[PDB]
């Protein structure tokens, strides 16, 4: 008889799920099956992505029980655990969605051997990007566009992604009875006091496929808007109603899948001819996606700078109370600090807001290495991704992909074209909250009679700011300039 598992990792969901699919075929048994190591914390991950996490889980949970079956939550490392149950569960298959990450490589190879050594057969489907980005690579003749122009011409040569995958059956074959690992006790979904975080989480996007499909229905309420959908052109201050999809944390985990996007994409554009095209549309945007995760996925020691072959050799500066300051939003600029503010209490800015504090931290006017500003994003960001994250501060930082480095943006000037009265900054610094519009953005310029009536006084109330712009980023960007042609 079959007794199959699926593996998950990333594609938290039921929708456009191959590989559960394969499990569930002309099964006896299926075990869904998650591992967790419990000493994941005893090592950098905010409790906000973490529960994010395990919000997911118990959707999970609920979605399987509701089919007769059941979410198994594994501690330890799947290389113990897994050689352990495959042969108390009598497994035959196993089943995982395939992951381009560098320690998911290692993982996974490892598990295929101890699957090969009990004689289980190991079924990997792509589905957590559009395409299989090595044929991508491959039909562009063996190496991966580095320009999104190139890339999006590629997959235009290469047509549609594949179709999201049918749903599940509406009944599963359960675990099988009274198996010792399989006990409720031990397989449940944790809450993030008993994993061991003190602090509960802030955010407001909860986690979970079913949040994750209602977030998209919302987005596709308006079909003139997902048509006429320009990136640049969206209000980054925008927080009651975020001008962008927030569709990040549900695609990085998998509760939302790729595919079923860009499907639902094009039966809108199918009848909106003037939508918008790549790089500023919506596509264009799952696009970005797809072009840092092919080129990420095939470029040595992307995540850091030294022996990456596409990242530029910048001599940063080692300045610990810079990056502390960046990091515990009291750089004296209220823009800045707001939007650090809402990194730490939402874990998701607006792709705007995270242009303006990289830039302020990297090229712009502190210096400080693109790599300290991304174990930053690193711990708050709810959809946090190991590619994405890379090439976005590489971008940013002009150390790749981008390379203008006299483009820097003004952290008093850029929130006030969207934000004149500073509503963003009132609502995650409410030490401002009573401060006038004319001075939000420059509380030092305000008269000590308006400060002292505004209850926040400069120095005492609210930090002074750390550098004077105009000082800041000349010497940055003449320093990038000697860096640049040196290279
Ligand atoms: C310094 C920096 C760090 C970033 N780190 C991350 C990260 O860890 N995780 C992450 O998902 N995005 C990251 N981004 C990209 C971008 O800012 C977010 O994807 C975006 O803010 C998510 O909002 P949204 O879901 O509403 O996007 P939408 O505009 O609605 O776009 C839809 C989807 O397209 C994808 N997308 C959009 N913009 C980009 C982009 N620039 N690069 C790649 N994919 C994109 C995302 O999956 C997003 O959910 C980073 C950008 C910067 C500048
Ligand atoms: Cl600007």
């Amino acid at each position: 008889v079959k007794n199959s598992i699926i593996w998950f990792r990333k594609g938290l969901r039921l929708h456009d799920n191959p590989a559960l699919l394969e499990a569930c075929k002309d099964a006896k048994h299926v075990y869904p099956v998650f591992v967790l190591d419990p000493h994941f914390l005893q090592q950098k991950v905010s409790v906000n992505r973490y529960n994010f996490l395990l919000e997911s889980l118990e959707d999970l949970q609920r979605s399987f029980q509701a089919r007769g079956s059941r979410l198994l939550v594994l501690r330890g490392k799947p290389e113990e655990v897994f050689p352990r149950v495959f042969r108390e569960w009598g497994v035959t298959q196993l089943c995982f969605e395939h992951d381009t990450e560098p320690y998911a490589k290692v993982r996974d190879a490892a598990v295929r051997r101890l699957a090969a050594e009990a004689g289980v057969e190991v079924v990997t489907p792509i589905s957590h990007t559009l395409y299989d980005t090595d044929m991508l690579v491959a039909r562009n003749g063996g190496a991966a566009p580095l320009t999104m122009q190139s890339f999006t011409k590629l997959v235009d040569r290469v047509g549609d992604p594949p179709a999201p995958a049918p749903d599940p059956p509406a009944a599963m074959p359960p675990p099988a009875e009274d198996m010792p690992s399989a006990a409720p006790a031990a397989t449940g979904v944790p809450t993030w006091q008993e994993v061991g975080f003190k602090e509960p989480p802030l955010t407001v996007f909860k986690g979970g496929e079913t949040e994750a499909l209602a977030r998209l229905e919302a987005a596709f309420q308006d079909p003139k808007w997902v048509a006429g959908f320009q990136k640049p052109d969206t209000d980054p201050s925008a927080w009651e109603k975020p001008a962008t999809t927030v569709l990040s944390p549900y695609l990085k985990f998998g509760c939302l899948s790729a595919r079923l996007f860009h499907a639902r994409l094009l039966e809108v554009y199918r009848r909106h001819p003037a939508h918008s095209q790549p790089p500023v549309s919506l596509r264009g945007q799952l696009l970005w996606r797809e072009f840092f995760y092919t080129v990420g996925s095939t470029t040595p020691n992307f995540h850091r700078m030294a022996g990456n072959p596409v990242c530029k050799q910048i001599d940063w500066d080692d300045n610990p109370e810079f990056l502390a300051a960046w990091r515990e939003a009291r750089t004296g600029f209220p823009w800045i600090d707001a939007i650090m503010t809402q990194l730490v209490t939402w874990g998701w800015m607006h792709h705007l807001a995270r242009h303006s504090v990289a830039c302020f931290l990297t090229r712009g006017d502190l210096y400080v290495s693109w790599e300290r500003g991304m174990e930053v994003f690193e711990e708050h960001l709810i959809d946090q991704d190991h590619y994405l994250n890379a090439a976005n501060w590489m971008w940013l930082s002009a150390s790749a992909f981008f390379s203008q480095y006299f483009r820097v943006y003004s952290p008093v000037v850029f929130g006030k074209k969207y934000d004149p009265e500073g509503r963003f900054i009132r609502k995650f610094l409410p030490v401002l909250k009573d401060m006038p519009a004319k001075y939000i953005y420059e509380p030092w310029t305000a008269p000590l009679e308006v400060q002292r009536k505004a209850g926040c006084v400069v120095g005492r109330d609210y930090p002074a700011p750390i550098v004077d712009h105009a000082v800041a980023s000349k010497a940055c960007i003449a320093r990038m300039a000697a860096a640049y042609r040196r290279s």
